[PDB]
């Protein structure tokens, strides 16, 4: 609440940061206008900055999908392998194992990555099918990075995101890279489909919630998927086989973490500039860099180090541990917003124990305000992607299936995101559950969604129907 004890000199800095990080309802509406134009440009013949990548899911799941499938999920804190049993009445069951990523995987080689993944797949298959199998197990591969797909079992990596920086993969088809390592270990796996995590979120959540119109991730990254219609995808004109007609649905992985790399509308601050310049891929993922869980603690770190350098805080402290980029992950602002003490004892312990920095009560109130500003900005900017897709497609109502560490775990985040949509549309509604466009907990898109997409894909191929451009 209250700040009576904070000197005027520091209150001026807090007021400057509030100004710098606050996004007005009108600013969200103007961002949304420009976001719609950039979504449409990405579907155009000439293309645009936002990839808008077709995912070759050309139908809705009916709920009657049946059978056992493997899902391989690259992009959680761990690698995950899942055995998914579809039940045939909108029901499923799963069991899974998680595998710790090698140290420095993100800056390692392609060969390291594909060898580690195949090793984990063989461990899983040996554990769950110790007696072997009569036919190759069908697998859906969730690759949580932007990949061009000429057909559903191909994925050519466009750019590493979220800190990744593995040489030899951007511009390469990852499905053959995975397949060669599967073969080398003689694992009986049929890679039926590659999907993005948003596309899986969309499809898995539609299997149990028929009002789903988007699948979004608000986690280590930020992105969304939805279904367009083939007639609305100009860049597919002349490329489609005859069985996929103009009225067919087509799921789109927007990769809208990329939005506004031109820096024409988002309220980038000097802290966002540094994050982008110091990241592995400068010039890329502008919207995600402002919003997602890989970055929110790094925005706080850079603000704190500016306030120190300018003489305002930590004046008598050794701040050496604060100089390490990414040392403050989003668990810092999360714990700070959760601290239930008046004088922020939990925050005191966090800075002393983990950073060796003694704080005053007034400095912890400043830090708490900073965490709140950064989280609120993230929520208000992130729902502009939802508003943009819904306005573009003419959805006045929607369940928006959401997943990811920030939506699920960041204190207060679901309430702020729902308030930001309420503010965009000027609804009168009182309770979150009554919002006409509302975020709801998703089904597991990287596990259950990859399995349903593998199932739908196999059914198409058994029927002789297409799952890629003509000549694929
Ligand atoms: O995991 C969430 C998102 O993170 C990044 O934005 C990735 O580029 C995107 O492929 C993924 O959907
Ligand atoms: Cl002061
Ligand atoms: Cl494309
Ligand atoms: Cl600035
Ligand atoms: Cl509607």
């Amino acid at each position: 609440g209250s700040m009576a004890d904070v000197p005027a000199n520091l209150m001026e800095q807090i007021h400057g940061l509030e100004t710098l990080f606050t996004v007005s309802s009108e600013k969200m509406r103007s961002i949304v206008k420009h976001f719609i134009s950039e979504l449409d440009k990405g579907l155009s013949k000439k293309g645009g900055n936002i990839p808008m990548i077709p995912g070759w899911v050309v139908e809705y799941p009916t709920g009657k999908e049946t059978g056992d499938f493997l899902a391989l999920d690259l992009g959680g804190t761990n690698l995950r392998v899942v055995l998914v049993k579809l039940g045939g009445n909108h029901d499923f069951d799963t069991t899974q194992n998680k595998y710790r990523l090698p140290d420095h995987l993100r800056t390692g080689t392609s060969e390291q990555l594909w060898s580690f993944i195949a090793k984990c797949l063989k461990e899983f298959v040996d554990e769950w099918y110790p007696d072997g199998v009569s036919e190759p197990l069908p697998l859906g591969f969730t690759f949580s990075y932007p990949a061009s797909q000429k057909k559903i079992n191909s994925g050519v990596l466009q750019r590493w995101t979220k800190g990744f920086d593995i040489e030899g993969v951007e511009g390469h088809d990852v499905v053959p890279m995975l397949q060669e390592q599967i073969e080398k270990l003689n694992i009986p796996i049929n890679v039926v489909a590659l999907i993005n995590d948003t596309t899986g979120t969309l499809v898995a959540s539609l299997y149990t919630d028929p009002q789903t119109k988007m699948g979004i991730i608000i986690g280590t990254g930020v992105n969304g998927a939805y279904y367009d219609v083939v007639s609305g995808i100009e860049k597919l004109e002349g490329l489609l086989p005859e069985d996929i007609g103009p009225d067919s649905p087509m799921a789109i992985n927007c990769e809208y973490g990329s939005f506004d790399n031109e820096h024409l509308v988002l309220p980038r601050t000097k802290y966002d500039v540094i994050i982008d310049e110091e990241s592995p891929r400068p010039g890329q993922q502008a919207f995600e860099k402002m919003t997602s869980g890989y970055y929110l603690g790094e925005i706080m770190r850079l603000v704190l180090l500016d306030l120190y350098d300018s003489g305002f805080i930590f004046k008598d402290q050794d701040i050496s541990k604060l100089k390490e980029a990414y040392v403050m992950d989003t668990s810092y602002p999360s714990k700070i917003e959760d601290d239930p003490f008046e004088n922020l004892e939990d925050t005191d312990d966090l800075f002393k124990t983990n950073l060796n920095i003694e704080t005053t009560v007034v400095e912890r109130k400043l830090i708490r305000k900073l965490a709140e500003l950064v989280g609120t900005r993230a929520a208000r900017l992130t729902v502009c992607g939802v508003s943009a897709i819904c306005d573009k497609r003419g959805y006045k109502t929607a369940h928006i299936a959401a997943d990811g560490s920030v939506f699920n775990r960041y204190p207060g985040y679901k309430e702020k995101a729902a308030q930001a949509l309420k503010d965009i549309y000027n609804w009168d509604v009182e309770k979150m559950e009554d919002h006409p466009i509302q975020l709801v907990a998703a089904e597991d898109g990287s596990g259950v969604g990859a399995a349903i997409i593998a199932c739908l894909t196999q059914k198409r191929l058994a029927a002789g129907k297409s799952v890629g451009i003509k000549g694929e």
